[PDB]
DNA sequence: ATGCGGGCGCGCCCGCAT
DNA sequence: ATGCGGGCGCGCCCGCAT
């Protein structure tokens, strides 16, 4: 059942990462939201409507140094998912969170919002 | 750094059953674990450089949850790894039996595991 | 009913970029 | 000299051989 969800999210990718990298990052996030139906629904809504339909934060636990590893490569979780679904050429320090983003990376909370439509490019 | 001399003398006694990178990494890892265990580092050097003729006490490392130790991306049992490096280059998984005086043998399922290759026998 | 195995990531740490 | 990104290991996870 998560295969359908993963595939649907994968079709909205921009191609800034390898197929293996994007698949692994999407599967990892979906698994983290397994018992967070509201946040999984928010991600699907945000991604499949290309941000037109409003959504709440999609959060994952923050690691000791803030970085997330996917297929042997480390990076910030909000940059990883914003690079997958919105800016394929995205670099570090090119993101500013929106006013309504309660769990932004900049806020240095226990959890980090990875909703790509909760960030803006600079 | 003084540990270079120790890693070299222990490398001389390698049998060639593993790659240079694997042997170097495994020996460096063990030496680092014995950093504040002078008696156990001395026991290992004594055992290895005398080819087991000079008696030695147990050379122990902390046991991991599943017993396995990872070296250069490859997992295996710590007592089999070091027994393969200095004694039996063709050594496989359940080919080892500890000696009577081995107090921390793998087989005893204790907190610490003896990796002294001269504290085991082949079957 | 276990225990391999092997994939994979966070935490630790080294050695390399600055 | 030394802070920091990238390599690597133990723990977790899970399928399958034993
Ligand atoms: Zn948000
Ligand atoms: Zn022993």
């Amino acid at each position: 059942a998560t295969l359908g969800i993963v595939h649907t999210l994968m079709c909205h990718r921009q191609g800034g990462e390898s197929e293996n990298f994007a698949k692994r990052a999407v599967e990892s996030l979906v698994k983290k939201l397994k018992d967070k139906r509201d946040e999984l629904d928010a991600l699907i809504t945000a991604v499949t409507s290309n941000g037109i339909q409003q959504s709440k934060c999609v959060t994952i636990a923050r690691t000791l140094d803030g970085r997330l590893q996917v297929a042997g490569k480390k990076g910030f979780p909000h940059v990883i998912y914003s690079r997958i679904w919105r800016w394929p050429d995205l670099h570090k320090n090119e993101l500013k969170h929106i006013k309504l983003c309660k769990f932004a990376f900049d806020l240095k909370l226990d959890h980090v919002c990875v909703n790509p439509y909760h960030y803006e490019r600079v």
